[PDB]
């Protein structure tokens, strides 16, 4: 058996919602500039997007992106069938760029992803390289993939 993780890239540089990936989200608007999603949370509203993997599940693992967010963010996988929803980590503000690399200790599988406006003010949040792994964090390798290219030696 292969004991390696599978890394699903599920966007690298953003200019739309990614191919398999409805947006189940709500109280917001999306833009895409510079390779980054874009989400503009309307005041009040407690929005987010909520990608939703339109053919299958993810089980388990890790989620890794890159955030600069004005305010917090919850981050949260959501079982459409079960409608069951939990939260992976909520993150403070940032106006850089930060890589996370969280473990999702959820034991059913989860086919949303949701990034929301924990408080409701409207703070902006900018995603980019968005990739599961079914391995740990601890365990995590970047895709080469997401390398601005590769050209292996
Ligand atoms: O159209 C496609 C598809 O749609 C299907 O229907 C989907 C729909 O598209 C989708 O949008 C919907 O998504 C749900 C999601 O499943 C829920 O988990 C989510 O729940 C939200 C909730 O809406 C928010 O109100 C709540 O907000 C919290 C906030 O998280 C928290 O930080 C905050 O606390 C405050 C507190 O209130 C203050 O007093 C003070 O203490 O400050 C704190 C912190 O700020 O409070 C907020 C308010 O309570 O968050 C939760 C969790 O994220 O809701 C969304 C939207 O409804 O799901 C449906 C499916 O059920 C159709 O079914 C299908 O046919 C169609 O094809
Ligand atoms: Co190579």
């Amino acid at each position: 058996m292969n004991v390696r993780a599978t890394y699903t890239v599920i966007f690298k540089n953003a200019s739309g919602l990614p191919n398999g990936y409805d947006n189940w989200g709500w109280g917001c608007t999306l833009s895409y500039y510079g390779g980054a999603m874009i989400i503009n949370p309307q005041e009040g509203k407690y929005g987010a997007v909520s990608l939703k993997r339109n053919s299958g599940s993810f089980r388990g693992g890790s989620l890794r992106f890159d955030m600069k967010n004005e305010g917090k963010v919850k981050i949260l996988v959501e079982n459409s069938e079960a409608d069951e929803k939990f939260e992976v980590e909520t993150i403070s503000p940032s106006d850089e760029y930060v890589t996370y690399i969280l473990d999702v200790d959820f034991d059913l599988p989860f086919d949303r992803i949701d990034f929301q406006d924990a408080p409701g003010n409207g703070d902006r949040i900018w995603i980019k390289n968005l990739v599961h792994s079914t391995g740990s964090a601890d365990d995590f390798v970047d895709p080469i993939n997401l390398e601005h290219h590769h050209h292996h030696h």
